[PDB]
């Protein structure tokens, strides 16, 4: 079937139909992959507004959104609040331990879960999910392993593409309402 | 029909001939859609100096400039003040309201209004205005709907491109004076 | 003759031999064209490190560097302070007034001056210098007016390219010394 | 000879096998070369998180990591502290002096040392090491001097590429554990 980013396989479209939960990586997926650091200890990161719209569409379209992260950075919390993301696991050695608790807390099967990644630490979780996604400019070794590879880059609208995919496959796209924030 | 950005249709030029008001979204139009967020609630947005020049030219050549955006930040007011933009609406995802307020306060028919946007949230207003513009890298679903697609990406001089177009259509480009600020 | 950016005309090379002073624009030449603003009135601009190396070379090679800019900004002052740029003109409406005052203060003729600009306000001065330069991604209407059009974009090493050219033209590139700061 | 970024020469792979120390430049190598400066003395620099993971991998796989940079900023110390780089030299433009101190302190030969650079100031050291690396978007004059030129630009994963290269040559890539931070 066709999408506004180009055609996708029937298999990928079938996986996208069943997703109840979308897990997102922060750095290199939601952001341009950079961490901005100051002399007085400031730490800034950038998120894509059009990604936000996709995320808010997904949340109003009965798709839950979650984030798994290595270190408890306050900005990610603030960003989650802005978009209304209540599921934020921070300070995570494994992404597997956080992944298991998410499935317990929501009683959702692994095949009903999508994950978007960009580096090799993202894989162990992507191996077990229903739809595994790698961003266009993800690490060369992650790309061939994922079920789907986005056309758009990390922090440039790749998350929007996946949201857009999940909506289309589930036939909620035309009616989906979000905020570009 | 000739512009410094490439050929444009007689229809778009005839539409641009009549613009008394230029409405702009911020994120993905006046910026590349990025939001920088810090660990102490620091927010940063990036604006384009040549977009500024074009806005200055537009305002000194009897064309009003307005802004309607979904987010709300002090920095946006500051940029507005720097450029002499007196009409701004923030924290608004139903953009039809702010738009209707503008049609009242400036006594201006909707077909004398140009609107530049990048996401689907912008379209409700774009459908009603005289000249609707989508930026080169606007969300793929917006692009086919617009009257004119800019050559230049949001945050890189798409606004400048749009200001350039109106001024040329009104015979004002040659003389127009601005400050690249 | 040939350079590390591609061949250049005999004329452009001949003009570069005589350059004793290189005037630079800040926005869109030394910067990515962007101005980063914040909620507590913060303002940040980005400068390229390899531009630093070039400016340092030029200054130790009997080529003065000057900047004409429309505002006062401490960040610019600090940038000039880092690279040893003493001649900084701040708050200039016209650039011609600053250009005359620069010419009289240094006892240097118009043909020994080079200017690197990116927008239509740089032209009134660019017209009067020996070597005028528009950066790769300058406003489309400025590009055909310049003597030389850089291969590298504004804020990416365009200034380095112009330093690299001046130096080579004067037989100083091989022996030049700078710091990538 | 096959990597995930593409084929490298047999000589480069033999060189990479013997690397026991990796020396990095910061500006233009670990970053895209931009320096963010503000009105209050705020300074920012962007590092690449996937670069971090490579460095973390190199450090945990018996390959020491060191930094010599022309600039001086507390922010760099923060970065090295996060990644675990104990060997750091700032405000050092004659980079040979730090290079001398490094070999002396680690009791290690130059032919076991690898250097990634982006500008000419990086060459006097690069000339002496066993594996010299220019980034994809290094200065045109540095590119042909290096043993190897990365496929990825500085600050987009050029350092990660080199980390992947050493690890592969030393058979340590598959098992290498790091953190994308
Ligand atoms: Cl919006
Ligand atoms: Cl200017
Ligand atoms: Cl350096
Ligand atoms: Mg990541
Ligand atoms: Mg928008
Ligand atoms: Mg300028
Ligand atoms: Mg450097």
């Amino acid at each position: 079937l066709a999408t506004c980013y180009g055609p996708v396989s029937a298999d990928v479209m079938a996986k996208a139909e069943n997703i109840r939960l979308l897990i997102l990586d922060v750095d290199g997926v939601l952001s341009d992959g950079l961490i901005y650091m100051g002399n007085n200890g400031e730490e800034l990161k950038a998120f894509n507004v059009r990604d936000g719209y996709g995320i808010r569409c997904a949340l109003t379209s009965d798709i839950e959104v979650a984030i798994i992260t290595g270190r408890k950075a306050k900005l990610v919390e603030d960003r989650c609040a802005t978009l209304g993301i209540t599921h934020l696991y921070q300070g995570q050695s494994n992404k597997l331990i956080a992944f298991s608790d998410l499935l317990e807390k929501l009683a959702i099967a692994p095949e009903n879960v999508a994950y978007v990644g960009d580096d090799l630490i993202d894989w162990p979780v992507m191996e077990k999910v229903g739809l595994s996604v790698a961003v266009a400019d993800a690490h060369p070794l992650l790309i061939p392993r994922a079920d789907y590879v986005t056309r758009i880059a990390g922090g440039r609208g790749a998350v929007r593409e996946v949201c857009d995919l999940l909506l289309l496959a589930q036939g909620k796209l035309d009616e989906a309402k979000g905020q570009s924030i």
